[PDB]
């Protein structure tokens, strides 16, 4: 059956926010940690396996991390508004870095256009009011949730999941605690 507690598997904020999405990821294609987590681990993935329907797996980018954070934030509000994550995500990761062809902005498009996404509609998507309150969103909301770093997650804005009180000396099992943590926490 199974059962999680206060300080152990999460956290419960001490400033929570309404209005945040169900479960909501925080990011970036530059982390390592981040890398394992979707790329190796596929934490997320899992974790939107266990989730009780009606309840979507949503990810924002940050932009405090490497010299294309900003852009990349930008690149990924793209993402999200012309439906285009699950094309991107494995490619982007690879780009950044494993081959580490990112260095520019326009190597960001690259990955997109090669991944399968018309560059008229990247291009579109990118000067977008669209793209540009995506973008606040994802800022604005790793303020409020006081972040302080990635990667991370957060349930209803109001719990931190906590994966050092996890079972990190084995990862299937570590993955299958963070899934069912999140799965308890929604259904909470």
């Amino acid at each position: 059956n199974a059962q999680i507690t206060d300080g152990k598997q999460y956290i419960t904020l001490d400033k929570p926010i309404a209005g945040e999405p169900q479960v909501l990821e925080f990011f970036s294609f530059y982390c390592p940690h981040c890398y394992q987590f979707e790329e190796v681990l596929h934490v997320s993935d899992n974790v939107r396996q266990k989730l009780p329907e009606g309840t979507k797996m949503t990810k924002y980018h940050v932009e405090f991390l490497g010299p294309l954070g900003k852009d990349l934030t930008q690149a990924w509000a793209v993402a999200i508004a012309l439906g285009v994550e699950d094309k991107i995500t494995a490619p982007m990761f690879e780009a950044v870095q494993k081959t580490q062809t990112v260095q520019s902005v326009a190597d960001i498009r690259k990955v997109f256009v090669d991944a399968g996404v018309k560059g008229e509609d990247y291009d579109a998507a990118w000067n977008s009011f669209v793209v540009k309150s995506l973008v606040a969103q994802q800022e604005k909301a790793a303020a409020d949730l006081q972040l302080q770093g990635v990667p991370a997650m957060y349930v209803n804005g109001k719990y931190q999941l906590n994966p050092q009180g996890m079972d990190t000396s084995n990862m299937d099992v570590f993955v299958a605690q963070y899934a069912d943590t999140v799965k308890q926490l929604v259904e909470k």
